[PDB]
């Protein structure tokens, strides 16, 4: 289906998602000046978002996340109800480290997208093709030449690498990947 | 393609996988009584396998894994050559913990297969359907009712569970999963 | 220590204190209906709505639950009827590097992860024994997995030789994860 | 400590010892052509075949490399021509729970993982401060994530109140992983 370019969330009316609801797509510090008045139920189609008990954002919050929230009890283990007054999307910080290898130079064709997780045989994660291009989004990676990080070593830090010509290889042969994980200087 | 029911590995002859090779599918404590004589190169189509320098299995081993091993230097960072004499498959011990949720009772239909990794919104790992069956292969899991492991709790230990009727739920509603990870008794 | 849970009388840990170290089907009548707290000193356990460990459930991990409002992210249950220690299927991959031989002095316990270099872990000593508890590992000579490989698998390695190490040098250890067949 | 590498004269750490704490383009001529060892006391660094840091590479992590046979899982290189400290992009998600207020005494550092219960981690004390370094976390009241939620995000929380805690109770912390939009 279509992939949202922003947070979504349809706080309802009759609970159980029955009837009469409004979709809010970004901060909304109140809820009367909303099609709705009292937080009926909640449907989250892309989050996460963080609530509040007191409009203008203060009070006992709650963290809603993709899924269905069928009724008041539903987003408060607290049994402390009096619904939804503030609704802000959580703009979550998340730290991944990605190197993405490419089939043919110029970063096109079949790729092998790896993250944090280190990989020894590219041949076993299903990639089989030669490796000619690479775009290092983050982390410090050290791509070997055979499986079990053995043979020829190549350092691969932040920056796209278009050819072995600029990523120091003879045969565009990287069987394995390793992430450097620690410094001490 | 077809999924092997056993280890594979075609130690070759002319290096670079050129010419004249033999496929070994299980322990083979020697290599003359092989189409081959001297470990030319190695192609592994399903491993891992562990070698040796001295037939009958003793000496300086090496661990080959899916991928191509183009020439002697290739599976020895040691530069200590004199090829392959013993070839045994590694029958690796690996410990995963799996709970696998099901769409319709009787463990059929759309499933959500989770491992070690805990999951909060099933709705966000792409599963959307109700949850009526479950087969707990391992680990100690505690499946909630909404996202963020909230609402109703269900314990789910080793054993298949055919209905809420036997897995204690009212509405076949498990939005989240959690693995118990530690004991202290 | 076997399971240790303390059922109290009322909120905020006041009054009636009792311990428990095993299952309990009708604790409700064993002398406990005033369940207005819960302390776990070792578990995890499980509570119930009804008794005989049947009914909507709850799980206790360890530490305080001042009011029923922790175990019932609601209130649609009954009053704590039964209890029961939980049995945890938790697998781990433990290798343990013994500096001296036959398990002595310096020691490195590795649990699931890959170690490109022992030095940075504080391990600067030789290696002579290796008693593998789970999983398939393979020990390198120098760090970064370069050098001599040493499959190390479920079992005991008596000496560096006892696992093909000419010299007792092993600076790296990494888990073998997959199985292709 | 800045990068610290010691280039030696010959095998097994014998002879000529030199330290290094920065890059070095032609160390080969700086007085070092007899590269028959390498000790890393802090890195990681990188070697080269040729000089100017150009040529087939190698990486040193920390601890001993008695003979060229570690850095060259071959021998198709030149003799150690340049060196250079490495810059590591390593992200972590650190939350740190300060027992007293304004950062004092007991403290819990959490790095990436989910903590269903602090008690089992040894943390049995209240909470009053929380200085979040990375990632989006959310603090529970009781353990198992039941109770009061507290988004805790990049920044400093001065007191339990300073992050909506009526009472300074927080037994669980779990990372928020996804972003849907």
């Amino acid at each position: 289906k279509p992939q949202p370019l922003n947070p979504k969330i349809i706080i309802f009316e009759q609970e159980n998602f029955q009837g009469h609801s409004h979709e809010l797509n970004g901060p909304c510090p109140n809820l009367k000046e909303t099609g709705v008045e009292k937080a009926g139920s909640v449907l989250v189609q892309a989050g996460p978002w963080v609530g509040y008990e007191q409009a203008n954002c203060k009070g006992e919050q709650f963290v809603f996340e993709k899924g269905e929230y069928p009724r008041w009890d539903s987003w408060t283990s607290s049994r402390r109800t009096d619904s939804l007054s503030s609704l802000r999307p959580i703009k979550v910080d998340s730290q991944e480290h990605k190197i993405t290898l490419y089939e043919n130079p110029n970063f096109t064709g079949k790729k092998m997208e790896v993250i944090d997780d280190d990989v020894p045989s590219f041949h076993a994660h299903g990639y089989q093709e030669k490796v000619s291009s690479v775009r290092v989004q983050s982390g410090t990676w050290v791509g070997y030449q055979y499986p079990g990080y053995r043979g020829l070593q190549y350092l691969l830090e932040k920056g796209d690498y278009k050819d072995s010509g600029d990523f120091g290889a003879p045969q565009p042969q990287v069987q394995s990947v390793r992430r450097i994980r620690d410094m001490q200087w």
